[PDB]
C-alpha cells in the first residue's frame, strides 16, 4: 500500500473534521484515504451538510464516529481542529505525524441561528482554502 491515509480530529466529529474530510477528498483526489472522527459523534451538523453543498461537495456519504484504532495508528497524518469554545483537542498516538489547526467550531459561533449560519460556511471556506494549500504547496 502506497496510497497516503489522514484523519481529521474535533471535540465532536460533526462540524470542522466532516467539513474538512469533504474537502480534503476534493484536492487530496483520494491519493489519500480521507476520514474524520473525534472525541464523540452524534452524525453530521445539518449547516455542515449546507456549507459543503454551497461548494459542491457532499459530506452526507460519511456520517459521523468516534476515533478507531484503524485510521488512528495508520494515518500518515492526524489534524485536530480544536480552536473553539470547548478546545478538548482529542488524544493521538506520539508515533504519528499531528498538525493543529485550530478555529472555532460554527456551531458555537453563538449569537444567532443566522449567525452560526454565516460561520458555517466561513469555517467552512477557510478550511478549504488550507487544505488546498496543504495539497498545493504543503502548508
Amino acid at each position: 500500500m502506497e496510497n497516503k491515509i489522514i484523519y481529521f480530529l474535533c471535540t465532536g466529529n460533526s462540524c470542522r473534521s466532516q467539513m474538512a474530510e469533504g474537502w480534503a477528498k476534493q484536492y487530496l483526489g483520494d491519493e489519500w484515504k480521507v476520514y474524520s472522527a473525534g472525541i464523540e459523534a452524534h452524525g453530521l451538523n445539518p449547516n455542515a451538510v449546507k456549507a459543503m453543498k454551497e461548494v459542491g461537495i457532499d459530506i452526507s456519504n460519511q456520517t459521523s464516529d468516534i476515533i478507531d484504532s484503524d485510521i488512528l495508528n495508520n494515518a500518515d497524518l492526524v489534524v485536530t481542529l480544536c480552536g473553539d469554545a470547548a478546545d478538548k483537542c482529542p488524544m493521538t498516538p506520539p508515533h504519528v505525524k499531528r498538525e493543529h489547526w485550530g478555529f472555532d467550531d460554527p456551531a458555537r459561533a453563538q449569537g444567532t441561528e443566522e449567525e452560526k449560519w454565516a460561520f458555517f460556511q466561513r469555517v467552512r471556506d477557510e478550511i478549504g482554502n488550507r487544505l488546498k494549500e496543504f495539497a498545493e504547496t504543503g502548508k
